[PDB]
Protein backbone atom coordinates (compact mmCIF):
# COMPACT_ATOMS: atom_id res chain seq x y z
CA UNK A 1 0.00 0.00 0.00
CA UNK A 2 1.10 3.01 -0.72
CA UNK A 3 2.44 6.00 1.83
CA UNK A 4 0.09 8.51 3.36
CA UNK A 5 0.61 12.40 4.72
CA UNK A 6 -1.66 14.01 6.88
CA UNK A 7 -2.85 17.71 7.14
CA UNK A 8 -5.47 20.17 8.20
CA UNK A 9 -7.57 22.07 5.47
CA UNK A 10 -10.50 23.87 6.96
CA UNK A 11 -10.88 22.62 10.18
CA UNK A 12 -10.79 19.02 8.32
CA UNK A 13 -7.86 16.65 8.49
CA UNK A 14 -6.81 14.65 4.98
CA UNK A 15 -4.75 11.87 4.69
CA UNK A 16 -4.43 11.06 1.25
CA UNK A 17 -1.29 9.32 -0.50
CA UNK A 18 2.23 10.93 -1.11
CA UNK A 19 1.12 10.92 -5.35
CA UNK A 20 -1.53 13.86 -4.86
CA UNK A 21 0.58 16.73 -3.77
CA UNK A 22 -0.36 20.36 -3.29
CA UNK A 23 -4.06 20.19 -1.73
CA UNK A 24 -5.98 23.35 -2.27
CA UNK A 25 -9.71 23.60 -1.29
CA UNK A 26 -12.25 24.26 -3.91
CA UNK A 27 -15.72 24.18 -2.47
CA UNK A 28 -17.79 21.78 -0.33
CA UNK A 29 -21.24 20.20 -0.50
CA UNK A 30 -23.60 18.62 1.92
CA UNK A 31 -22.05 14.91 1.81
CA UNK A 32 -18.27 15.98 1.43
CA UNK A 33 -15.43 18.58 0.62
CA UNK A 34 -13.58 19.02 -2.68
CA UNK A 35 -9.86 19.57 -2.91
CA UNK A 36 -7.81 20.36 -5.93
CA UNK A 37 -4.35 18.80 -5.46
CA UNK A 38 -1.49 17.55 -8.05
CA UNK A 39 -1.25 13.48 -9.28
CA UNK A 40 2.90 13.01 -9.53
CA UNK A 41 2.00 10.43 -11.67
CA UNK A 42 0.16 12.00 -14.45
CA UNK A 43 1.47 15.32 -14.18
CA UNK A 44 -2.31 16.56 -14.52
CA UNK A 45 -3.89 18.30 -11.64
CA UNK A 46 -7.33 16.16 -10.05
CA UNK A 47 -10.10 16.84 -7.32
CA UNK A 48 -9.98 15.00 -4.45
CA UNK A 49 -13.48 14.48 -2.18
CA UNK A 50 -13.34 13.19 1.67
CA UNK A 51 -16.42 12.08 2.36
CA UNK A 52 -18.09 13.62 5.62
CA UNK A 53 -19.27 11.53 8.10
CA UNK A 54 -19.40 8.09 5.65
CA UNK A 55 -20.35 5.91 8.63
CA UNK A 56 -22.27 7.53 11.31
CA UNK A 57 -25.49 6.24 10.69
CA UNK A 58 -27.70 3.76 8.16
CA UNK A 59 -28.44 6.80 6.50
CA UNK A 60 -24.98 8.23 5.65
CA UNK A 61 -23.59 4.73 5.60
CA UNK A 62 -25.64 3.27 2.76
CA UNK A 63 -25.13 6.99 0.82
CA UNK A 64 -21.77 6.03 1.00
CA UNK A 65 -22.22 2.59 -0.57
CA UNK A 66 -24.94 4.24 -3.35
CA UNK A 67 -21.97 7.05 -4.43
CA UNK A 68 -18.94 4.46 -5.12
CA UNK A 69 -21.00 1.91 -6.69
CA UNK A 70 -22.38 4.43 -9.11
CA UNK A 71 -19.48 6.26 -9.31
CA UNK A 72 -17.44 3.12 -9.57
CA UNK A 73 -19.55 2.30 -13.22
CA UNK A 74 -20.00 5.95 -14.51
CA UNK A 75 -17.42 5.10 -17.99
CA UNK A 76 -18.24 7.81 -19.88
CA UNK A 77 -16.95 11.68 -21.07
CA UNK A 78 -19.54 13.74 -20.09
CA UNK A 79 -20.15 11.80 -17.07
CA UNK A 80 -18.36 12.37 -13.99
CA UNK A 81 -15.70 9.47 -13.73
CA UNK A 82 -13.44 7.78 -10.84
CA UNK A 83 -9.70 8.03 -11.39
CA UNK A 84 -8.71 6.46 -7.59
CA UNK A 85 -10.64 5.62 -4.71
CA UNK A 86 -8.77 5.28 -1.24
CA UNK A 87 -8.85 4.59 2.47
CA UNK A 88 -5.88 5.51 5.11
CA UNK A 89 -7.29 2.54 6.92
CA UNK A 90 -5.37 -1.08 6.51
CA UNK A 91 -8.00 -2.88 7.80
CA UNK A 92 -12.13 -3.36 8.10
CA UNK A 93 -11.94 -1.91 11.92
CA UNK A 94 -9.67 1.04 11.08
CA UNK A 95 -12.19 2.08 8.04
CA UNK A 96 -13.77 5.49 8.23
CA UNK A 97 -12.99 7.54 5.88
CA UNK A 98 -13.27 7.71 2.09
CA UNK A 99 -11.80 9.70 -0.82
CA UNK A 100 -12.84 9.56 -4.14
CA UNK A 101 -10.36 11.11 -6.91
CA UNK A 102 -11.55 12.46 -10.05
CA UNK A 103 -10.35 15.04 -12.65
CA UNK A 104 -10.62 18.42 -11.78
CA UNK A 105 -12.82 20.47 -14.07
CA UNK A 106 -12.72 24.43 -14.66
CA UNK A 107 -16.05 25.61 -13.03
CA UNK A 108 -19.41 25.30 -12.09
CA UNK A 109 -22.11 26.35 -14.86
CA UNK A 110 -23.44 29.05 -12.20
CA UNK A 111 -19.87 30.96 -13.14
CA UNK A 112 -20.81 30.09 -17.06
CA UNK A 113 -24.03 31.77 -16.23
CA UNK A 114 -22.09 34.55 -14.58
CA UNK A 115 -20.81 36.10 -17.49
CA UNK A 116 -24.21 36.16 -19.03
CA UNK A 117 -23.57 36.23 -22.47
CA UNK A 118 -23.15 32.67 -23.89
CA UNK A 119 -22.88 32.58 -27.23
CA UNK A 120 -25.36 30.14 -29.34
CA UNK A 121 -22.74 27.52 -30.41
CA UNK A 122 -21.65 27.21 -27.12
CA UNK A 123 -25.57 26.51 -25.85
CA UNK A 124 -25.12 23.47 -28.54
CA UNK A 125 -22.00 22.64 -27.67
CA UNK A 126 -23.29 22.39 -23.95
CA UNK A 127 -26.78 21.24 -23.95
CA UNK A 128 -24.98 18.30 -26.36
CA UNK A 129 -22.61 17.41 -23.58
CA UNK A 130 -25.54 16.95 -21.11
CA UNK A 131 -28.08 15.12 -23.09
CA UNK A 132 -24.81 13.51 -24.67
CA UNK A 133 -24.13 11.86 -20.62
CA UNK A 134 -28.16 11.69 -19.90
CA UNK A 135 -28.33 9.40 -22.53
CA UNK A 136 -25.67 7.40 -21.32
CA UNK A 137 -27.19 7.64 -17.41
CA UNK A 138 -30.62 6.49 -18.39
CA UNK A 139 -29.52 4.21 -20.56
CA UNK A 140 -28.19 2.62 -17.02
CA UNK A 141 -32.10 2.85 -15.75
CA UNK A 142 -30.88 6.06 -13.50
CA UNK A 143 -32.75 9.05 -13.21
CA UNK A 144 -30.37 11.94 -11.69
CA UNK A 145 -34.26 13.95 -10.48
CA UNK A 146 -31.13 16.67 -8.87
CA UNK A 147 -29.87 18.42 -12.05
CA UNK A 148 -29.25 22.00 -11.98
CA UNK A 149 -26.26 24.70 -12.71
CA UNK A 150 -23.73 23.71 -9.87
CA UNK A 151 -23.88 19.64 -11.49
CA UNK A 152 -22.55 20.71 -14.38
CA UNK A 153 -18.63 21.20 -14.35
CA UNK A 154 -17.11 22.91 -17.51
CA UNK A 155 -13.55 23.43 -18.84
CA UNK A 156 -12.58 26.92 -20.53
CA UNK A 157 -12.17 24.46 -22.95
CA UNK A 158 -16.35 24.12 -22.93
CA UNK A 159 -16.09 20.43 -21.84
CA UNK A 160 -18.87 19.18 -19.70
CA UNK A 161 -19.43 16.28 -17.01
CA UNK A 162 -22.19 15.97 -15.41
CA UNK A 163 -22.15 15.79 -11.67
CA UNK A 164 -23.56 13.67 -9.23
CA UNK A 165 -23.33 16.42 -5.95
CA UNK A 166 -21.84 19.87 -7.36
CA UNK A 167 -20.77 22.28 -5.21
CA UNK A 168 -22.94 23.89 -2.10
CA UNK A 169 -19.68 26.58 -1.94
CA UNK A 170 -29.59 28.64 -6.73
CA UNK A 171 -32.61 26.68 -4.94
CA UNK A 172 -32.82 23.88 -6.92
CA UNK A 173 -36.73 24.00 -6.72
CA UNK A 174 -36.05 26.19 -10.09
CA UNK A 175 -35.04 23.47 -12.23
CA UNK A 176 -37.76 20.79 -10.88
CA UNK A 177 -40.33 19.02 -12.96
CA UNK A 178 -43.73 19.72 -12.11
CA UNK A 179 -44.83 16.42 -11.25
CA UNK A 180 -41.93 15.75 -8.74
CA UNK A 181 -43.12 18.97 -6.59
CA UNK A 182 -46.44 17.13 -6.44
CA UNK A 183 -45.28 14.26 -5.42
CA UNK A 184 -46.35 11.85 -7.88
CA UNK A 185 -43.82 9.24 -6.14
CA UNK A 186 -42.73 7.91 -9.70
CA UNK A 187 -40.67 9.94 -12.22
CA UNK A 188 -39.81 9.13 -15.60
CA UNK A 189 -36.50 9.72 -16.86
CA UNK A 190 -38.04 13.09 -18.67
CA UNK A 191 -37.84 14.79 -15.33
CA UNK A 192 -34.42 15.39 -16.29
CA UNK A 193 -35.10 16.42 -19.34
CA UNK A 194 -37.30 19.07 -17.89
CA UNK A 195 -34.15 20.26 -15.75
CA UNK A 196 -31.97 20.46 -19.11
CA UNK A 197 -34.71 22.52 -20.83
CA UNK A 198 -34.65 24.78 -17.95
CA UNK A 199 -30.89 25.15 -17.91
CA UNK A 200 -30.67 25.74 -21.82
CA UNK A 201 -33.22 28.52 -21.23
CA UNK A 202 -31.10 30.22 -19.30
CA UNK A 203 -28.35 30.22 -20.95
CA UNK A 204 -29.84 31.88 -23.61
CA UNK A 205 -31.49 34.42 -22.00
CA UNK A 206 -29.33 34.89 -19.37
CA UNK A 207 -32.20 34.77 -16.63
CA UNK A 208 -34.09 31.90 -14.46
CA UNK A 209 -36.68 30.60 -16.38
CA UNK A 210 -38.93 29.47 -13.25
CA UNK A 211 -37.38 31.44 -10.90
CA UNK A 212 -40.51 30.75 -8.18
CA UNK A 213 -40.58 31.19 -4.20
CA UNK A 214 -41.53 28.16 -3.51
CA UNK A 215 -43.33 24.98 -4.72
CA UNK A 216 -47.05 26.45 -5.23
CA UNK A 217 -45.86 29.52 -6.75
CA UNK A 218 -43.31 27.52 -8.47
CA UNK A 219 -46.04 25.33 -10.30
CA UNK A 220 -47.53 29.11 -11.18
CA UNK A 221 -44.92 30.12 -13.16
CA UNK A 222 -45.00 26.64 -14.74
CA UNK A 223 -48.27 27.14 -16.10
CA UNK A 224 -47.73 30.52 -17.14
CA UNK A 225 -45.40 29.59 -19.98
CA UNK A 226 -46.70 26.10 -20.76
CA UNK A 227 -50.84 26.63 -19.91
CA UNK A 228 -53.17 25.14 -17.52
CA UNK A 229 -52.94 21.20 -17.90
CA UNK A 230 -55.14 19.74 -20.02
CA UNK A 231 -58.02 17.25 -19.52
CA UNK A 232 -56.15 14.66 -20.20
CA UNK A 233 -53.54 15.29 -17.61
CA UNK A 234 -55.46 15.93 -14.98
CA UNK A 235 -57.42 12.89 -15.40
CA UNK A 236 -53.94 10.77 -14.37
CA UNK A 237 -53.86 13.30 -10.95
CA UNK A 238 -55.29 11.32 -8.16
CA UNK A 239 -54.85 13.70 -5.50
CA UNK A 240 -58.17 15.79 -5.70
CA UNK A 241 -56.68 18.37 -3.65
CA UNK A 242 -54.01 18.83 -5.89
CA UNK A 243 -56.78 18.58 -8.81
CA UNK A 244 -58.74 20.51 -6.84
CA UNK A 245 -56.48 23.66 -6.65
CA UNK A 246 -55.08 23.00 -10.51
CA UNK A 247 -58.58 23.43 -11.88
CA UNK A 248 -59.44 26.08 -9.25
CA UNK A 249 -56.87 28.91 -11.12
CA UNK A 250 -57.94 31.13 -13.03
CA UNK A 251 -56.53 29.29 -16.06
CA UNK A 252 -54.13 30.80 -18.35
CA UNK A 253 -53.09 29.52 -21.98
CA UNK A 254 -49.96 28.42 -23.35
CA UNK A 255 -47.64 31.24 -24.06
CA UNK A 256 -45.92 31.13 -27.79
CA UNK A 257 -42.09 30.15 -27.08
CA UNK A 258 -41.41 31.85 -30.34
CA UNK A 259 -42.28 35.27 -27.84
CA UNK A 260 -40.62 34.22 -25.16
CA UNK A 261 -37.76 33.30 -26.46
CA UNK A 262 -37.36 35.78 -29.69
CA UNK A 263 -33.95 36.41 -30.62
CA UNK A 264 -32.90 32.76 -29.72
CA UNK A 265 -32.06 30.40 -32.55
CA UNK A 266 -35.39 29.04 -33.91
CA UNK A 267 -33.69 25.66 -33.52
CA UNK A 268 -33.25 26.08 -30.07
CA UNK A 269 -37.16 27.24 -29.68
CA UNK A 270 -38.20 24.42 -31.17
CA UNK A 271 -36.00 21.64 -29.15
CA UNK A 272 -37.04 23.58 -25.65
CA UNK A 273 -41.08 23.61 -26.76
CA UNK A 274 -40.41 19.71 -27.24
CA UNK A 275 -38.64 19.91 -23.53
CA UNK A 276 -40.85 21.92 -21.17
CA UNK A 277 -44.42 19.84 -21.79
CA UNK A 278 -46.36 19.32 -18.56
CA UNK A 279 -46.76 15.27 -19.96
CA UNK A 280 -43.53 13.61 -19.00
CA UNK A 281 -44.59 11.18 -21.38
CA UNK A 282 -44.36 13.43 -23.99
CA UNK A 283 -41.16 14.98 -23.62
CA UNK A 284 -38.37 14.43 -25.70
CA UNK A 285 -35.44 11.83 -24.90
CA UNK A 286 -32.13 12.48 -24.45
CA UNK A 287 -31.48 9.63 -26.92
CA UNK A 288 -34.39 11.43 -29.62
CA UNK A 289 -33.00 15.44 -28.48
CA UNK A 290 -29.83 14.45 -29.54
CA UNK A 291 -31.39 13.58 -33.50
CA UNK A 292 -32.61 17.55 -33.26
CA UNK A 293 -31.52 19.82 -36.02
CA UNK A 294 -30.22 21.82 -33.11
CA UNK A 295 -27.18 19.65 -32.73
CA UNK A 296 -26.40 18.73 -36.48
CA UNK A 297 -23.19 20.46 -35.94
CA UNK A 298 -22.14 17.92 -33.15
CA UNK A 299 -24.37 14.76 -33.53
CA UNK A 300 -22.90 11.63 -34.15
CA UNK A 301 -25.18 8.34 -33.54
CA UNK A 302 -21.89 6.23 -33.57
CA UNK A 303 -20.38 8.02 -30.74
CA UNK A 304 -23.25 8.58 -28.46
CA UNK A 305 -23.03 5.43 -26.56
CA UNK A 306 -24.75 3.95 -23.88
CA UNK A 307 -24.01 1.93 -20.39
CA UNK A 308 -23.81 -1.40 -18.84
CA UNK A 309 -27.16 -2.55 -16.61
CA UNK A 310 -26.75 -0.94 -13.22
CA UNK A 311 -28.09 -3.22 -10.63
CA UNK A 312 -29.51 -0.93 -8.19
CA UNK A 313 -31.20 -4.15 -5.90
CA UNK A 314 -29.42 -2.79 -2.78
CA UNK A 315 -31.80 -0.02 -2.58
CA UNK A 316 -34.21 -1.91 -0.95
CA UNK A 317 -32.43 -4.02 1.55
CA UNK A 318 -32.36 -2.78 5.23
CA UNK A 319 -29.35 -3.69 6.63
CA UNK A 320 -27.03 -2.73 9.44
CA UNK A 321 -24.36 0.06 9.71
CA UNK A 322 -21.81 -2.46 9.65
CA UNK A 323 -23.12 -4.33 6.46
CA UNK A 324 -23.05 -1.58 4.26
CA UNK A 325 -19.73 -0.50 6.32
CA UNK A 326 -18.38 -3.97 5.02
CA UNK A 327 -19.85 -3.35 1.14
CA UNK A 328 -18.32 -0.27 1.10
CA UNK A 329 -14.99 -1.38 1.83
CA UNK A 330 -15.58 -4.51 -0.35
CA UNK A 331 -16.14 -1.91 -2.97
CA UNK A 332 -12.96 0.33 -2.19
CA UNK A 333 -10.49 -3.00 -2.64
CA UNK A 334 -11.95 -3.91 -5.91
CA UNK A 335 -11.66 -0.56 -7.54
CA UNK A 336 -9.68 -1.11 -10.56
CA UNK A 337 -8.09 2.49 -11.84
CA UNK A 338 -8.93 3.51 -15.47
CA UNK A 339 -5.92 3.11 -17.86
CA UNK A 340 -3.78 6.47 -18.09
CA UNK A 341 -4.45 7.74 -21.52
C1 LIG B 1 -13.64 15.37 -6.46
O1 LIG B 1 -14.94 15.43 -5.89
C2 LIG B 1 -15.81 14.41 -6.34
C3 LIG B 1 -15.38 13.08 -6.39
C4 LIG B 1 -16.26 12.08 -6.83
C5 LIG B 1 -17.56 12.41 -7.21
C6 LIG B 1 -17.98 13.73 -7.15
C7 LIG B 1 -17.12 14.74 -6.72
N1 LIG B 1 -17.59 16.13 -6.66
C8 LIG B 1 -16.97 17.19 -7.48
C9 LIG B 1 -16.06 16.89 -8.50
C10 LIG B 1 -15.50 17.94 -9.25
C11 LIG B 1 -14.56 18.07 -10.35
N2 LIG B 1 -14.44 19.35 -10.63
N3 LIG B 1 -15.22 20.00 -9.81
C12 LIG B 1 -15.32 21.47 -9.83
C13 LIG B 1 -16.52 22.22 -9.77
S1 LIG B 1 -16.16 23.91 -9.79
C14 LIG B 1 -14.47 23.64 -9.87
C15 LIG B 1 -13.39 24.73 -9.93
O2 LIG B 1 -13.61 25.83 -9.55
N4 LIG B 1 -12.07 24.35 -10.46
C16 LIG B 1 -10.90 25.41 -10.55
C17 LIG B 1 -10.47 25.77 -9.28
O3 LIG B 1 -9.15 24.84 -9.58
C18 LIG B 1 -9.76 24.82 -11.09
C19 LIG B 1 -14.18 22.29 -9.88
C20 LIG B 1 -15.88 19.28 -8.96
C21 LIG B 1 -16.79 19.57 -7.95
C22 LIG B 1 -17.33 18.52 -7.22
F1 LIG B 1 -18.22 18.79 -6.21
C1 LIG C 1 -23.46 10.79 -12.53
C2 LIG C 1 -24.84 10.18 -12.34
C3 LIG C 1 -25.63 10.98 -11.30
C4 LIG C 1 -26.59 10.06 -10.55
C5 LIG C 1 -27.64 10.90 -9.83
C6 LIG C 1 -27.84 10.39 -8.40
C7 LIG C 1 -27.25 11.39 -7.41
C8 LIG C 1 -28.12 12.65 -7.33
O1 LIG C 1 -29.42 12.31 -6.93
C9 LIG C 1 -29.56 11.90 -5.60
O2 LIG C 1 -29.98 10.57 -5.57
C10 LIG C 1 -31.35 10.36 -5.79
C11 LIG C 1 -31.49 9.26 -6.86
O3 LIG C 1 -32.65 9.48 -7.62
C12 LIG C 1 -32.10 11.59 -6.28
O4 LIG C 1 -33.45 11.27 -6.45
C13 LIG C 1 -31.97 12.65 -5.21
O5 LIG C 1 -32.51 13.86 -5.67
C14 LIG C 1 -30.50 12.87 -4.88
O6 LIG C 1 -30.31 12.70 -3.50
C1 LIG D 1 -49.12 21.59 -11.68
C2 LIG D 1 -49.08 21.58 -13.21
C3 LIG D 1 -49.56 20.23 -13.73
C4 LIG D 1 -48.47 19.18 -13.54
C5 LIG D 1 -48.60 18.12 -14.63
C6 LIG D 1 -47.42 17.16 -14.55
C7 LIG D 1 -47.72 15.92 -15.39
C8 LIG D 1 -46.50 14.99 -15.39
O1 LIG D 1 -46.69 13.97 -16.33
C9 LIG D 1 -47.02 12.74 -15.75
O2 LIG D 1 -45.91 12.21 -15.08
C10 LIG D 1 -46.30 11.10 -14.33
C11 LIG D 1 -45.10 10.55 -13.55
O3 LIG D 1 -44.39 11.60 -12.95
C12 LIG D 1 -46.80 9.98 -15.25
O4 LIG D 1 -47.27 8.91 -14.46
C13 LIG D 1 -47.92 10.48 -16.16
O5 LIG D 1 -48.20 9.51 -17.12
C14 LIG D 1 -47.47 11.77 -16.84
O6 LIG D 1 -48.52 12.31 -17.58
Amino acid sequence: RPTFYRQELNKTIWEVPERYQNLSPVGSGAYGSVCAAFDTKTGHRVAVKKLSRPFQSIIHAKRTYRELRLLKHMKHENVIGLLDVFTPARSLEEFNDVYLVTHLMGADLNNIVKCQKLTDDHVQFLIYQILRGLKYIHSADIIHRDLKPSNLAVNEDCELKILDFGLARVATRWYRAPEIMLNWMHYNQTVDIWSVGCIMAELLTGRTLFPGTDHIDQLKLILRLVGTPGAELLKKISSESARNYIQSLAQMPKMNFANVFIGANPLAVDLLEKMLVLDSDKRITAAQALAHAYFAQYHDPDDEPVADPYDQSFESRDLLIDEWKSLTYDEVISFVPPPLD
